């Protein structure tokens, strides 16, 4: 029931963000002790969740893979529910989703046979789901999950799709955990910058696996592998950006009340991209992205409502 | 706080009866929609639940292998909780427990990566963990979840163990997804039977699996692998068992309101444990195991008070 709206040759009457990745269940404490509630997140499926609460007139598009099971058709329920367009999804016969289990706060997770980790088992279904797409996002997690051959067809894909005019937008999130070791890592992390327009780096994780000395480092690396604008969030303090050749820096404005960190990044670039999708400069789309994360960590959980 | 008793060169002060298997962390639907109740379970550590509350002067130890995590720490506070002997239990630095969530009933698990797998890493704690147990249990699960050596060390430890007067007790316990590939299965389960003197299988998953034509080809079958004890459970019929060359069959009074035959199984097995550790005739202890499965039906979930 998520409205697609219409199209002719030429244009399409939504904007349009395809979101690529894995959406994970999640079972956060609810109030009565040793119970759960049951709900779904995820890095990519975050960025898309706060892009349907920023732009609910536009498109919002997750392409993921899921099981067939009783659990996933609650997942596909939730993205709907989110007003989150999920008509691309790919259902894997034999699998289930990845779950984490938040405990109390401590995550656990299991995700080794999840079913997202198909995801670029199909190359023409990841050209159709991208083909009209202004913005397509993935993420360095979206990368560590697919196998070897799983990763050239999304970076190939990626590629063409950069080619024919989409904007293609890429944020490391660095999880060494979810990597076999980490040269393979940011090794990988660059084939996805090498393909992407935008970045989104997060300084902290950046300087420990890369070894850069500062944001202006961080930036001067991504630029180096084709990445058109490059911004580098590093938690409370100002945004540094590098955009052809010129460089800039945006002020993150002080936040009391500092209560989950969760889904900081991840709004931010929704943030970010809702305002870039908008036709705004990218020093304001920076303020903007900056402001929805502010809101965010003085919330609970991934999901906040702004 | 488990009491363990005391013991001299000869005798311990408590019948001591040792479990060895996956215990897994179950979420199941609780009174307020979207949320779920954490609890633990696991084939071989109801039976050992089971145990506990049959005899609860007893000593009833669990082996296995667990994480270092949060939520390893619940499972082990549930096992001291429930009265049973977690002292063997060993932890893997690097991983967590299995899971398995119940939606509303439909079963999806998450365990290819527990730490349960290593269980039989170490030969030396297995060993010490048998050697003055008085029966030892182990299931077809407990096997499926090992790689080829650890199988080979579990074998090998319980071999030596019944050697020394250990009395060995098995449940096949078929469960297909857990194997490579049923030609696998097939093979190990009968490697677990050449290692014991009590089995306890259930007859239409022998059936459906090994070709059993009826519930005494399948006893034959056990005995032929050296097994002294073959009780053969098959649902609300008659048990058939086979010992030492003996027939017999045990009738199954019938249970109105069957609500959930989770553990049925399981139950079955603690209640014919229970009675052959009190020197019970072998009717006599099917007996009272089909009693206390027969209440485990009219209840809800894998741990049901009896
Ligand atoms: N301590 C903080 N105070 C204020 N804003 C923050 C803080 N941490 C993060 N943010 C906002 O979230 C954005 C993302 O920060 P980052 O730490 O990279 O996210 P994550 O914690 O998800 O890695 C920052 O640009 C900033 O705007
Ligand atoms: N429908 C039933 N009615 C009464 N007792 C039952 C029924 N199903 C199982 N039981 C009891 O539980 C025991 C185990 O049966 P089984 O079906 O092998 O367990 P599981 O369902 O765990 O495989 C039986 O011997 C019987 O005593
Ligand atoms: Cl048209
Ligand atoms: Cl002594």
């Amino acid at each position: 029931g998520v409205d697609l709206g219409t199209e002719n040759l030429y244009f399409q009457s939504m904007m349009h963000i395809l979101s690529i990745g894995e959406c994970m269940a999640e079972l956060a404490p609810a109030d009565l002790p040793g119970t759960y509630r049951l709900g779904f997140a995820g890095d990519t499926f975050n960025t898309a969740w706060y892009l349907a609460r920023l732009r609910p007139e536009s498109r919002i598009s997750y392409f993921s893979a899921i099981g067939d099971d009783a659990l996933s058709q609650q997942m596909r329920a939730a993205m709907s529910a989110a007003g989150i367009d999920g008509g691309g999804l790919r259902v894997i016969p034999g699998r289930t989703v990845g779950l984490y289990l938040i405990t109390l706060r401590s995550f656990a997770y299991w995700r080794g046979q999840s079913a997202a980790r198909e995801l670029a088992g199909d190359a023409d279904a990841l050209a159709a789901a991208m083909a009209r797409a202004d913005v397509v996002y993935f993420s360095g997690i979206t990368l560590a999950i697919l196998d070897q051959c799983g990763r050239a067809t999304l970076l190939r894909a990626l590629a063409q799709a950069r080619a024919t005019g989409r904007t293609i937008a890429f944020d490391p999130n660095l999880r060494p955990r979810l990597w076999a070791g980490t040269g393979e890592m940011t090794e990988t992390i660059m084939q996805g910058a090498a393909v992407s327009d935008i970045a989104l780096p997060s300084f902290e994780d950046e300087a420990a696996w890369f070894g850069d000395a500062g944001p202006d480092a961080t930036a001067d690396r991504y630029a180096r592998a084709g990445v058109r604008s490059v911004v580098v969030k590093n938690g409370p303090h100002a945004v540094h950006f590098l955009q052809d050749g010129r460089r800039g820096r945006v002020p993150v404005p002080p936040v009391a009340q500092v209560v989950d960190t969760t889904a900081a990044g991840d709004s931010f670039n929704a943030g970010l991209l809702d305002s870039v999708l908008a036709g705004q400069p990218l020093e304001t789309a920076i303020a903007a992205a900056a402001a929805l994360a502010g809101q965010v960590v003085q919330g609970k959980g991934a999901l906040v409502e702004v």
